[PDB]
């Protein structure tokens, strides 16, 4: 609970606690626990937003998003899921919240749990509030959460700059008629689709019909609003603007940074940034546009204008008239500008490239299906009942191939990680790069061009290592890796667990491109509560108990 | 020669010859014949107009381009080739011109004629004009017009608007510093790359140190310019504009058109338009620029605005100061708007599609090397040694299948050709489609979405035949077959000859695709001079004598 957070100080929290505190290190104890209870249900026929009846969805509590999580820093987060889905087992992972030697309630099927089995499985999740900011969570079965299992988190805390409202979230994402498993199945051997439409806190109008409603946000005219983005799509990438409006930057994913101003934004799959809005300009309607940019490399919508009214309270109705003007193309990158308030400094000039710190993207395209995603050699294929954790648990250290296991014995050290975009492929395309279990830093990556433009870079510390930056540099759960290029990350071993690391376009990771860093698995097994060992044994009895049963096949990873 | 074409009366030619003369049956007898030589020579460490030092290019008479031939309406064109090259042969294509009865100078070595051997090989190209308008040549000999074989044409005539000056070709091109070959065996196993500049006219600044220059158009304010455009490129696609002034097209590639006013045009490679800007804005420098869309699907390049400068004479020199707006995205598609003067009428209610009208194209990504393109089961190779003429003059009818022989056996008829992108394949791509020997009419193509979508059509005659435009539709020899789609043409079989149906993307129609149209061969022995027959056979002995002793595979098509 917050005792000195007010609009002119939202630096301040509580005795102890505020923006510059090591957040990852120190945590309030509030003593309280905001729980929520997810029930899953498989609906056929299902009316959305935008007018058009889906064949096939998979909500939480009936609409189409699960509840808002909000909680205070420091509160403990429990959420009772309970699959009432007709097939499909379910894992929730809870997008940017490290988990903190909670692995097993990172919700990683196959990686730190069997999925919760369907017709009335239940698991209980129980995590710690030690970061505050915008997350999100989702289904981590196969593509499931493109059916709408998928949800907003806001843990409350300080902030970079003063502002007087929190309009809260502000999801957006892309919106495919189709069901996942079906668009699964199309990508294995076709180029993805554009999506239908894209939603903007859940509504959109239907470009062909003019059904649906525009998102409407009200401003409070001559004020300061906090907003909250994010992209949760299952591929498209936004760049996001406002008519007549900069944005300033207060957070990157779940990571305060000073502030930055902007026209205009751009989020990959997964990416959050926290905004200030400043209401500063003459009362009237303006257009809110997602564009995207790249020459289609990271996206595109059937609906070719994708749009959200920002109105002014007293304003007339309506809809805004200034179509205004396309913003800079962002060629399918996020910003390397972003400078957090908690900083992390890193040593980049002793950084050597070795087999052992080298993450190989590669599209395969030999065998059966088509389009097969392969990290350092192997495609991602986990056995949602026999996950990591199970190894873990027996002592058996025989990690299957297509675990994809990368063992980081490190302890409590910075590790770097160069991963490489297909340099020598026939074609290379961007990827939303995204870790579980920790922030990174984005040391740096190959020179910005355009997505499209099949220009291709190998790391060369001649002329490479002068580029990178361990200065504070971005810290966050998701950046870009640049189509034909290279990316290079850090990260500190200071989180005992398996953890993915993966691509986040959901047709990608279902066709392979992940790995699973099993970090310090020494000291794991020692981490690992009764109540977790007990309740992860019980939910892999229902699971293996319930899958023979299962009428359909596992047709990709499985993550 | 006219007598009768004046600035206030451009419909008039001469006694009996006007804009209305149906100009495909009736032509001038000048009894004039414009001649050229051109002198191919190879060259290294050549310094282009960039600024950048090319390894290897192959020039005519020592220029970027060849001479821009001119003549009039109904004389003869008549140009002798050396190829003083090293190793390669070349043949020289008048595209655009339909050689009627004059089959065995198309240059399409393989079909018409074989490559005219290096180190001094000559032939003499002989055509008569009767067509007027706006054409250009390049070689046929693989992708070697990427080196710097290609030229222009201008065949004077009458035109649909009165105009006070012609200021003649304005030819727009991709410019690449890697040698055609090189980008050869790179695109049969790569993506394609963007342009490393586009030039105006032979120039261009470049993007990366300013070296260069803008090609720079002088207006006589107030005054009607007649600009002939062309896109000679080996791949980029272009869109043009001039800031702050709108185009009125009077000829669609070398057909004459009803005019048309536009914002901007979309030229295919191999395409061209003549239109005709008043210089009737505030005397200024503005901007022509480049530019791309369709999301990449047709091309890119990295100089991010190519651009020449229109100067209105008696204002200031220096750089226009309006950046102007973007001009609308054209989803790689040319326009179907344009009408022909002079008007051609076909039935279409009455198509059928079956596998003799139908030419499916496919990547296959199966064999060796990895891009290869097929029609209708295969890739195209022709024999440079074994042109398809020598089997007419042979009395040979065991055409190899890899020449991609359709024979067309209808006398002066109508035939109608469905070509279908790929649209089970797991993506599709435009391709700028060139018929030799015709101009074809457009009846129609599948329904016009993004280039980048993924969405694909097959034809349908529920919905399709009432798509079709049969009265009058555009009529010229370069039209987009829409990404994933279809597109139904017709042309009338007036013309005995081997003629190439093709992809005019250099890489693509190296990789295999394209047809052979037989028009006709029962007639086309009959009409093939002594003269013309002795001369295909000694140029086929000497390049066949040549070929043993060159150092280089053939390691495409050919073409
Ligand atoms: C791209 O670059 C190339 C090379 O640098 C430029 O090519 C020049 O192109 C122009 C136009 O084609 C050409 O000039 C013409 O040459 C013709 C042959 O000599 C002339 O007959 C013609 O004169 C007519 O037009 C003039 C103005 O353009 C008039 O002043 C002149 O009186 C003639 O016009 C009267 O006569 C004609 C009948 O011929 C009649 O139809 C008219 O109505 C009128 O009564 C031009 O002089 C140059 O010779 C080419 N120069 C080069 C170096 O080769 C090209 O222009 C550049 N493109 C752009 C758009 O800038
Ligand atoms: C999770 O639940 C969903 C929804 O029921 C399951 O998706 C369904 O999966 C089946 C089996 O793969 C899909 O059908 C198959 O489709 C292909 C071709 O399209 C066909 O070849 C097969 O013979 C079969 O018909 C079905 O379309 C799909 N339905 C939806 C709406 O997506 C999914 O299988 C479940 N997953 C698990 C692991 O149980
Ligand atoms: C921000 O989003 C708004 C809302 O979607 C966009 O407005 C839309 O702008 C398009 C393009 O200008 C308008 O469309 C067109 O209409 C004309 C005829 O009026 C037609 O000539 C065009 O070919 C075209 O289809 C559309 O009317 C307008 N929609 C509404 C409801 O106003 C706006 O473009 C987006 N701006 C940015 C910078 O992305
Ligand atoms: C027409 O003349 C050009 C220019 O000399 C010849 O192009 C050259 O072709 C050779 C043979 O394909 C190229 O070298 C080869 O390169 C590949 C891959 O880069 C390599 O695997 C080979 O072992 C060999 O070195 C060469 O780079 C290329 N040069 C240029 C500037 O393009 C072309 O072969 C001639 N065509 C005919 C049919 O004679
Ligand atoms: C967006 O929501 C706002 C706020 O509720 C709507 O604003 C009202 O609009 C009507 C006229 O349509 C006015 O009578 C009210 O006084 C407005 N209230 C506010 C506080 O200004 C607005 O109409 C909505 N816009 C759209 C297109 O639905
Ligand atoms: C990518 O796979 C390569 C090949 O298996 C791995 O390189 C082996 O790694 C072990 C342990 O570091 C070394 O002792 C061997 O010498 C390596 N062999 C080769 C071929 O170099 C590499 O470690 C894997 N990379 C990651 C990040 O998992
Ligand atoms: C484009 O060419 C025109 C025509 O030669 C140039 O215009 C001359 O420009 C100088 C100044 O540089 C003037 O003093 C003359 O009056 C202009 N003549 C005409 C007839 O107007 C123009 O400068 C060139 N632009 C650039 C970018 O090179
Ligand atoms: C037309 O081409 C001009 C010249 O290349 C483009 O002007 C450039 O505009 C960009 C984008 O703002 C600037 O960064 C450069 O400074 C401009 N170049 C210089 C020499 O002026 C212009 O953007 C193009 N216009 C369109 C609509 O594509
Ligand atoms: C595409 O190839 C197909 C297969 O060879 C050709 O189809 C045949 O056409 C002949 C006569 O022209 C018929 O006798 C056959 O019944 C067709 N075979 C089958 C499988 O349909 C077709 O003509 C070719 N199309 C073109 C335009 O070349
Ligand atoms: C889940 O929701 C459904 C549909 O509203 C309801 O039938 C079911 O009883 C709920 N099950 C649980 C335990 O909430
Ligand atoms: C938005 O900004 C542009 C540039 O200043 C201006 O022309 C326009 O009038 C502004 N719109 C409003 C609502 O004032
Ligand atoms: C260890 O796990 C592997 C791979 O899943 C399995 O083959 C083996 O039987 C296990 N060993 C025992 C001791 O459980
Ligand atoms: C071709 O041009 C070259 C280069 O200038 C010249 O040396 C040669 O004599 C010319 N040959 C012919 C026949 O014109
Ligand atoms: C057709 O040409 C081929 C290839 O040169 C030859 O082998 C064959 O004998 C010729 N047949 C006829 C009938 O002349
Ligand atoms: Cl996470
Ligand atoms: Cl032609
Ligand atoms: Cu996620
Ligand atoms: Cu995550
Ligand atoms: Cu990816
Ligand atoms: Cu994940
Ligand atoms: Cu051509
Ligand atoms: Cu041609
Ligand atoms: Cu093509
Ligand atoms: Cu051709």
């Amino acid at each position: 609970e917050p005792t000195c957070n007010t609009p002119s100080n939202r630096a301040c929290w509580s005795d102890g606690f505020d923006i510059n505190t090591d957040y990852e290190v120190s945590t309030p104890d509030t003593g309280v626990t905001q729980s929520y209870v997810f029930n899953l249900t498989e609906v056929d026929n299902w009316m959305g937003p935008d007018g058009v009846v889906k064949e096939k969805v998979m909500l939480i509590n009936g609409n189409i998003m699960g509840p808002n999580i909000v909680a205070n820093w420091g509160d403990t987060v429990e959420v009772t899921v309970i699959n009432n889905l007709v097939t499909n087992g379910t894992s929730i992972h809870w997008h940017g919240i490290h988990q903190k030697d909670t692995n097993l309630h990172d919700g990683a099927n196959g990686v730190t749990e069997c999925p919760i089995p369907p017709k009335g499985g239940q698991r209980t999740y129980r995590w710690r509030a030690r970061q505050y900011g915008t997350s999100w969570y989702h289904s981590h079965f196969s593509a499931q959460y493109g059916n709408g299992v998928v949800g907003t988190i806001q843990i409350n805390g300080p902030a970079s700059l003063p502002y007087d409202i929190d309009l809260g979230v502000f999801p957006i994402t892309d919106y495919y008629y189709r069901a996942a498993d079906d668009l699964v199945h199309f990508t294995q051997n076709n180029a993805p689709p554009f999506s239908d439409n894209v939603l903007i806190n859940g509504t959109a109008v239907n470009p062909n019909t003019g059904e649906g409603q525009y998102a409407n946000v009200t401003l409070t005219p001559g004020k300061r609003h906090r907003l909250r983005i994010l992209n949760t799509s299952t591929e498209n990438h936004f760049q996001v603007s406002l008519v007549n409006h900069t944005m300033t930057v207060i957070a990157a994913d779940m990571v305060p940074v000073n502030a930055m101003t902007v026209d205009s934004l751009f989020l990959a799959v997964g990416q959050r940034y926290d905004v200030v809005i400043d209401a500063s300009r003459a009362p009237d309607n303006y257009w809110f546009n997602v564009t995207f940019g790249g020459q289609a490399a990271c996206g595109g919508s059937l609906n070719p204008h994708p749009a959200a009214i920002f109105h002014y309270a007293g304003a007339p109705g309506g809809l805004p008239t200034d179509e205004g003007t396309p913003p800079v193309d962002h060629q399918c990158l996020d910003t390397l500008d972003v400078r957090p308030v908690v900083p992390r400094s890193v040593p980049v000039n002793s950084f050597v490239k070795r087999p052992d710190n080298t993450l190989p993207v590669a599209l395969d395209l030999t065998g059966t299906p088509l389009f097969v995603w392969k990290v350092n050699g192997s495609d991602i294929n986990v056995d949602w009942g026999k996950p990591i954790i199970d190894y873990i648990l027996t002592g058996n250290t025989s990690y299957p191939v297509s675990d994809n296991i990368v063992q980081v014995d490190a302890v409590d050290q910075w590790t770097y990680w160069l991963i490489e975009n297909d340099p020598e492929g026939p074609f290379s395309l961007p990827h939303p790069m995204h870790l579980h279990g920790h922030d990174f830093l984005v040391l740096g990556r190959s020179p910005d061009v355009p997505a499209a433009s099949q220009q291709r870079f190998v790391f060369d510390p001649a002329v490479d290592l002068a580029r990178l930056n361990g200065d504070n540099p971005p810290r966050r759960d998701t950046t870009m890796l640049p189509a034909g290029g290279w990316l290079l990350l850090a990260f500190r071993t200071d989180n005992p667990g398996a953890w993915l690391f993966h691509c986040h376009i959901a047709w990608h990771v279902s066709g392979g491109l992940s790995v699973d860093f099993l970090e310090r698995p020494a000291d794991l097994r020692q981490r690992i509560s009764q109540e977790d060992e007990d309740d992860f044994n019980r939910v892999c009895d229902e699971w293996r108990a319930y899958w023979p049963t299962n009428p359909y096949p596992k047709i990709d990873s499985g993550l």
